[PDB]
């Protein structure tokens, strides 16, 4: 099969994902260029979601002179039934790399931390906080690690449990407050994703119970464990990330002056 968007013709090699009323292809234009094609069905579609996937596609326009960490939207096409949009494709996202790995390499391990940051750090600038940062936001294309989305419309799974979700990730000022979410949110999130990059487990997975999971999030008297580890600057960066007080916990510009991401 093959799609039009924008009176150019793309052939679908395979679908990558899917996630609601949308799903994501694997295609080449004309001169056999690869490309991905995020397709969203419309025809189902509330005022609420509608608007969650405008804003979702306006976001992704204005930041792309602002950083090449976040993914390339070359073109689009929006009707009242459909949404097409033309994006750089990559070769699998960070949870599924994460998924696949026995161990990472401590270059690689910073470099994709880099890039988190400096994605993240670009989102923040525009005033947007993700709120739901975990790796499979996160896209691997050619050596880089790039941010997909923004948090603002439906997440997608590779191509299954439709049910499926995490709290991994989730902040402690999140569940307490039940407006509390701030930049530092995204801060402890990345603080998870890159525990997670160190240890081989994010800081509280041993608790199966999610109700019991949530309340060690948020417990001062529930100790994270930082084994210690060969680069001592990684450690500091995890204790500064997993701060549960927000005003104690690092932010984002504070981490790109780090030393663990700024020294060899
Ligand atoms: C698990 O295997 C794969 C994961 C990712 C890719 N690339 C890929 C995924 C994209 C997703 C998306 C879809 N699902 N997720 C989690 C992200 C959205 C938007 C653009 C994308 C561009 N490129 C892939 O391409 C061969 C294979």
């Amino acid at each position: 099969q093959s799609m039009s968007v924008k009176g150019r013709i793309y052939s679908i090699l395979k679908q990558i994902g899917s996630g609601g009323s949308s799903k994501v292809f694997q295609v080449l234009n004309e001169k056999k260029q690869i490309y991905a094609i995020k397709y969203v069905n419309l025809e189902e579609a509330d005022n609420q979601t509608l608007d969650s996937y405008r804003n979702e596609i306006a976001y992704l326009n204005k930041l792309q002179q602002h950083s090449d960490k976040i993914i390339r939207l070359y073109d689009y096409e929006i009707t009242d039934q459909y949404i097409y949009m033309v994006m750089e494709c990559g070769n699998i996202d960070l949870n599924s790399w994460l998924k696949k790995k026995k161990s990472i390499d401590p270059w690689e391990r910073k470099s994709y931390w880099k890039n988190m940051l400096e994605a993240v750090h670009t989102i923040h600038q525009h005033g947007i906080v993700h709120s739901d940062l975990k790796p499979a936001n996160f896209l691997i294309v050619d050596g880089m690690l790039k941010l997909i989305d923004f948090g603002i419309a439906n997440q997608m799974q590779p191509d299954k449990d439709s049910q499926v979700g995490t709290v991994n990730y989730m902040p402690p000022e999140a569940i307490k407050d039940m407006s509390k979410i701030s930049p530092k949110s995204d801060v402890w999130s990345l603080g998870c994703i890159l525990y997670y990059m160190t240890y081989g487990k994010t800081p509280f997975q041993q608790i199966i119970n999610q109700i019991s999971k949530l309340h060690a999030i948020i417990d001062p008297n529930h100790e994270i464990e930082f084994p210690d580890i060969p680069e001592k600057d990684l450690q500091d960066v995890l204790k500064c990330c997993l701060k549960r007080d927000p005003k104690q916990r690092i932010s984002i510009p504070e981490l790109l002056a780090h030393p663990y991401v700024q020294i060899q």
